[PDB]
This record gives structure tokens, C-alpha cells and sequence, in this order.
């Protein structure tokens, strides 16, 4: 039974994307705690296969993988026209490659979604779009002088999803490449839910954190390749490397538990009368940091998980050309709006960042600390 | 005979999609009469260069869906890509064309101009600016006066935009991504290109009148609906009391600029360029009195009892609607690679552009007025 009050139509579910770090969890939650049946499309479904015929015959009948890459595949509209609810999560999103990769980020974000919600509005079902935080960009009191009180002013840094801006960089900085697709899409599928009569939600999340987010490079991702935050300094602690912060690692940033984060969408599945329309923050504000600071909170949870002590100096800075190349800026402080999620579906997050570092760090050492021991030697 | 580097100008054959446009019309008029080359005119519509098909060649041609395109494109040696919706009108009333229009539609142009190796001159906006930093610090708050927050410089100054329900950034925001691709194809591979971002460009073939040159019920920019208001002798409506601000430039001082690119691919590839004129600068209520002062220098009669009025743009434009509140564009980077300069002021401008106006539309609308 649902929020309003009314009992839960069962459904198939349509997940684009299903193989990644969210969808995976999302699998989990759907299978585990709900009647869904789960189409799982993707090119790779390493990150589901404990949930699938391979590993066990424990969910068959309510998951179904499909290797497609949505780029070119006439399956897809019949795939879509078998669903009732169509989620997207298919987009390339690691901040590394939006200035060395533009071209395939803005495809990837907007060009290669566009089909899915042709489809989706031609065939009347619903769409979840994900998007990202990425889209306020920055805060508008970044602009305003050092150390000027209007800053501690909640109207220039809170996002609020119906009213708070989009500020971005300017065309030179690449690293909107991102942000602008996505930007893009959202204003397209609102426009599609206005123009013709769509019914849709967009999430917006905020620095998701958990298992299986992206990869530890030289193990299960290129040893080249340069994944977000958490993944990152996970790498520098299992390698007993210092953590590498960028520009001083000032910006700030709220981080949600994946699993805080997935109830979340859960509601927004099962209450499609208080999801359909809307935009909505998933995010948890109280788990504000600078980069800093969760370096230095990831090095004191790390020792407690691993046994060994920090480091001499356990963090050094490192410029952004050095680290991320030629058009990087930065988003400086994300603090998620909570009044329209909190409105719709009562979502809170319940999960600390301490706690939920602990909890991540203990899988990150579990999984990754024999094979980085043998990939020293 | 010669270009800023002091080199000769070789003739080009230019493909100029939207050439029978507000811009492309003028364009046309100055290739043809003030340089060596050939012109293909590529357009739905060619009203408003039909008075010069009497080295240039309409083609009737919808880049939607046209397969000739890629050919036109390789037969010329620069293309100059206009074809756009730009009326605010209808970025909040039909935000997928919007979109179609300025960002896919224009996707396969760039994909030959790469492939093929051509030059290509893409028509943005101002409008990627949005809104100033500025607007969002309190009213009458001092940090309001430092051009730190105002003025629009095309290599650092932000895309600010109004938030999603916001549908007039539609507009906006595809013109941004276009820009991003555009740029980023300049990177990821070699594409030489140029994008101009156009203030608010003021002139005689502009958009249209309502019940004349094109739908009574339509809206046009803001010169076409004061310039109908004027004709009728009703009051010039005032979109929530006209206190957002603009910088006009002349048509003519514009066309120049454009032409300076075109002939200096050595100082223009790669860049991003202002086109306005910051001299030139009103509220829109002033806009409306300067109209209704030189109108009536311009056309005998004088003015009415309230010449503007106040109206919501709930009423006006629609659901969605907001807007950039000061544009005033930077300069540095065209002033210093193409040496331009918007010679024409809003007063002598708007004395041409309505008296254009006057003698077009004035018999045509006592005719239709009866
Ligand atoms: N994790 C976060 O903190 C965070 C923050 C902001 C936004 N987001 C957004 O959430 C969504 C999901 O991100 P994620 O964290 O699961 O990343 P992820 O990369 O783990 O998930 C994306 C999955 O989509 C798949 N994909 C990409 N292109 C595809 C194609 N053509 N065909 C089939 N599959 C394709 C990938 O193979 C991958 O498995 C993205 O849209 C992202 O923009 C996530
Ligand atoms: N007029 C201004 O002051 C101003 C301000 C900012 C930006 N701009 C930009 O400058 C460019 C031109 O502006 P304009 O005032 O000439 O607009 P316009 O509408 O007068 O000219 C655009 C032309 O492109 C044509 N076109 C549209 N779709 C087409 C298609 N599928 N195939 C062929 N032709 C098509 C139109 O029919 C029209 O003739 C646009 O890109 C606009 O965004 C202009
Ligand atoms: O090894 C790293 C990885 C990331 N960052 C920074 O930490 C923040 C989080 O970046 P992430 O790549 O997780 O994504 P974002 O929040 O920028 O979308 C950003 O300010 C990055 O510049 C860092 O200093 N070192
Ligand atoms: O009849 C009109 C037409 C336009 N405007 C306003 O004048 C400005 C210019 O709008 P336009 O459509 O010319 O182009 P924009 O600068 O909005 O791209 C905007 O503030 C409009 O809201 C107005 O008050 N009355």
C-alpha cells in the first residue's frame, strides 16, 4: 500500500541503464522490498550478476537482462512497449572525461536519451529521468566578495528545485558540457509533459554514496580512467597513497547513502500522483563537507576499518590542470532544497556520513584490499 | 581589395542557411553589393530577398529533412548558419520546436562543416548570458554599479538561467548547448568555426507587423510590436512596466562586424563574438517613449493622451515566461581582433528604422484599418 492510501499495482519497470552503480542498488530494493517485475538494460551487467540466472534462479521470472547499448537498437521501442514505467539512468556522468570527452558527454546526456522519451510519450507510459545537481551549478553567492555576509544567507547558496537557478561557466569551461545536456533534457522532458501531456519525474541527485560506484582503477576499471570522489580516494587509501585534493579540495558537497537515496526513488515509483510532474532533490543536507574534510574523515574511518594508521601527511593538493586537464570549474557548494521531496513523499535521510563511510569503506576494503596487495607485486 | 592582416580577400562562395531571415536579408544586400562573393541562399521562405532575385542563388530547402543539404554545403566554401526561432514569444509556448529548431536541426550543419573540412559561422545569442549576477543581490544593494556583476564579457561571464518550469530559457539553453558542441567539435576535432552572439540587432526587415506581413493574433520582438502599436495609434504595450533593459545596435553597424569575420578567418576562427552596441542602452519603458518621440517627428502626427501601458506578462507571453533583466555586452575581444565599433546611435537608428516603417506599412494598415 502506497502514501495515498491506495494498494500497490504491481509493474513492470523498464531500467535503462540497470548494470550501473544506482541501478544496481536499485535491483536490489525492487526484488527485494516490492511486487516489480525489472527489465534490466545495459551493456555490462557486472555490477547485477549476483542478481541474475548465471549466479542464482532466486528472482527469475521478475528480472530480465538485456544487453543493448541504446545508441542503435531497433529492440528498444518494443523493450519500452513492454514496460509500464520506463527509468533512465544511461548517462555518462564521472566529471573527468565532460572536458577531455564533450562530444560523447553530451550525446551520452542528451542526444542518446531523446528516443527513450519519444518512445515513452508516443506509447504512454511513464518516465523517471535522471538527472543531476550539476544543473543549479554554481551558487549564486559564489560571486558575491570574499567573506561577505550576504554568503551565510541561505537565499544564495540552498537549491530549490522550482526557483533556484542554473548558473554555469562559461562555453571555454567544458566541464558544463555536462550540466547544459542535462540541463537540456530536463527542459525537454518538461516541455514534453507540457506540449503533449507526459507523465514524468526527474531526479535530481546529490553526490550519491555507496558499494559498487564506479571503479577502483588497475583493478576493475582502467588504470588511466578517473572516477568521482569517493572512488578516487578509495583508491589513495587501499594503495597507502596520499589523497589527492584538487585546488585545495575547498568546494563543498552534501553526500547521501545509496540506501537513503533508493527509498527515495522508491516512493516516487509507487506514488506516481505526487511524482508525476515534478523535479525533486535527493540529497542529504545535513552531510555537509569541504573535499578536505572528507579526506581527512575517510583517512580516520579507513584506519578504524582497515587496522593500519593514517599516513605522515595523508592528503596533498594538486591543481586542476594537473588533475582533470584544460576547461575544468567547479561547482563550490551543493546544499540540497528539501521542502518539494519532503512535501511529496516524507523522504529524510536518515544515514550520517560518518556512519555511511564506515559502512562503505568496510565493503571497499572487503572487496579491494587482497587484490591491490597482489597488483603491488 | 583587402582584409585586417593585410592580405588579399579571396572570393568566397558562401552557404547562408536562413538567408531570407531578418539577418540573412541583410546580409545578402551587403556580399552583394560591397564584396566579390557568391551567395547560396538557403531558406523556406524568400520574401524578404526577393527584391534581389532580379552570384546569389535561392534554393528552397527545409534542413529538417532535405538530403541536397550536404551537397549545398560542400559547393560552398564558408557556411553561416541563421535558421532559428528567436521570438520569446513562443519559447514558453512551444518549447520542443524551440528546441528542434536551435539545437538538433542544427546538428547535421555541424556534422558536414567537420567532415567536409568547410569554415562555419553559427548565430547564438546574448540570451546565452541570461540573466546578470547581478540581479539576484538585493534591491538598490551598491555591488549593483561595479560591472563586475553587469557586463557580459563572452570568455568568462556565466549562463545564468531561470529554473526548469522557466520555459523561456528553452530558447537559451539550447543556444547554449549548440555553442558547447560547436566548441567542443573545435576541440575533439579541428572544426573551424565562429559564433556570434547577436544583441538585440535593430533594423528594417525585422520579424513582422501583425495583420500585414504575417498573423494578427502573432508577437513578435519588441521593435515589431511597438512599431504595430505605433502604426495603429493604440498604446505601446508595456510587458510588466518595461523596466528590464537592452543594448540596440544598428543593423547596418552589426552587418559590418559579421562581414569583418567573414573576411579574417585568421582573427575569427576559434572565438566567441559580442555583437552590440553598449552606448545604445533603455529600459524598455524608455524604448517605447524614444518610439512614440521619433514616431511622431517621423510621421507628422503627435502623440496620445497615455501612449504605453502596463500588462502582466501572465496576460502578455504566457505561463512560463521570465526574462534577462541588463544586457549590456562586453567589446573587449571583438574590438580587438576585428577593430569594430557600433558607429549608430538608438535615436538615429530608430529615426531610420521608423521611418522604413512609416513608408512601408503605413498605407497598408489605413487600407486593412477600414
Ligand atoms: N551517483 C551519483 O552520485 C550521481 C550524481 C548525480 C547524477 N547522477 C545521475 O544518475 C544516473 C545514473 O548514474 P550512476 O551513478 O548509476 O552511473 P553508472 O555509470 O553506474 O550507471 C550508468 C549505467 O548506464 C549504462 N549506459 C550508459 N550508456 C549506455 C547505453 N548506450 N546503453 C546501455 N547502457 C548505457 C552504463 O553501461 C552504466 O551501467 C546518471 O544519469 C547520472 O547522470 C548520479
Ligand atoms: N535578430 C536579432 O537581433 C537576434 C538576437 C539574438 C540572436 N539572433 C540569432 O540570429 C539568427 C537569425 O536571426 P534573424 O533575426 O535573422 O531570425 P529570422 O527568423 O529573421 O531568420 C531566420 C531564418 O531562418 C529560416 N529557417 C528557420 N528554419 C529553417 C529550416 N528548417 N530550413 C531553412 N530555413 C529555416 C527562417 O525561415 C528565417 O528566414 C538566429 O540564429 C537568432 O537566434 C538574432
Ligand atoms: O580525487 C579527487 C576527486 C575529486 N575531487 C574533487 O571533489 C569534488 C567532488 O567531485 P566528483 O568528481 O565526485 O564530482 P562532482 O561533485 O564534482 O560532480 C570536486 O570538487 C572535485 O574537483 C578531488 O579533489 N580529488
Ligand atoms: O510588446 C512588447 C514586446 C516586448 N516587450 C519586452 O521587451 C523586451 C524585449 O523582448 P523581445 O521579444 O524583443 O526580445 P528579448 O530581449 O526578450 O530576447 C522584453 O523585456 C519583453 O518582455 C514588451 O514590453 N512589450
Amino acid at each position: 500500500v502506497d502514501l495515498d492510501g491506495k494498494p500497490i499495482q504491481p509493474l513492470t519497470i523498464c531500467m535503462i541503464g540497470a548494470g550501473g552503480f544506482i541501478g544496481s542498488h536499485l535491483c536490489e530494493k525492487l526484488l527485494t522490498e516490492t511486487p516489480h517485475k525489472v527489465l534490466a538494460l545495459d551493456v555490462y551487467n557486472d555490477k547485477i550478476k549476483h542478481l541474475l540466472e548465471p549466479d542464482t534462479v532466486e528472482w527469475s521470472g521478475r528480472i530480465q537482462f538485456h544487453r543493448i547499448n541504446i545508441k542503435h537498437d531497433s529492440r528498444l521501442e518494443g523493450l519500452v512497449k513492454m514496460a509500464d514505467l520506463i527509468i533512465n539512468l544511461a548517462a555518462i556522468c564521472t566529471p573527468a572525461d565532460y572536458n577531455t570527452r564533450p562530444l560523447d558527454t553530451i550525446y551520452s546526456n542528451f542526444i542518446d536519451a531523446l528516443p527513450v522519451v519519444k518512445y515513452c510519450s508516443e506509447n504512454n507510459k511513464r518516465l523517471i529521468h535522471f538527472s543531476t545537481c550539476e544543473v543549479y551549478g554554481k551558487t549564486i553567492g559564489s560571486f558575491l566578495p570574499k567573506d561577505h555576509p550576504l554568503r551565510d544567507d541561505p537565499a544564495f547558496y540552498v537549491l530549490k528545485e522550482d526557483i533556484s537557478p542554473c548558473i554555469f561557466g562559461s562555453i571555454e569551461k567544458q566541464r558544463w558540457s555536462y550540466a547544459c545536456a542535462k540541463q537540456l533534457i530536463e527542459r525537454l522532458v518538461y516541455a514534453e509533459g507540457a506540449e503533449n501531456g507526459l507523465e514524468f519525474t526527474i531526479v535530481r541527485p546529490f553526490n550519491w554514496i555507496g558499494p559498487r560506484m564506479d571503479f577502483i582503477p588497475g583493478i576493475d576499471g582502467p588504470s588511466e580512467g578517473v572516477p568521482r570522489v569517493l572512488a578516487c580516494f578509495s583508491n589513495n587509501l587501499l594503495r597507502r597513497e596520499p589523497l589527492k585534493l584538487v585546488d585545495g579540495g575547498e568546494s563543498q558537497r552534501t553526500f547521501v547513502y545509496i540506501n537513503d537515496a533508493i527509498e527515495a526513488v522508491l516512493l516516487m515509483i509507487e506514488n506516481p500522483e505526487r511524482a508525476n510532474g515534478h523535479i525533486f532533490n535527493v540529497g542529504n543536507p545535513n552531510n555537509e563537507v569541504t573535499v578536505r574534510q572528507l579526506a581527512e574523515m575517510m583517512t580516520e574511518v579507513y584506519a578504524k576499518v582497515s587496522g593500519e594508521g593514517a599516513i605522515e601527511s595523508p592528503t596533498v593538493d594538486v591543481s586542476s590542470k594537473e588533475f582533470y586537464g584544460e576547461g575544468y570549474d567547479d561547482s563550490d557548494k551543493r546544499i540540497p532544497d528539501m521542502t518539494i521531496i519532503n512535501r511529496q513523499l516524507g523522504w529524510n535521510p536518515k544515514t550520517s556520513l560518518w556512519d555511511l563511510l564506515e559502512s562503505t569503506l568496510t565493503y571497499q576494503h572487503r572487496t579491494y584490499a587482497e587484490a591491490v596487495k597482489k597488483a603491488t607485486s
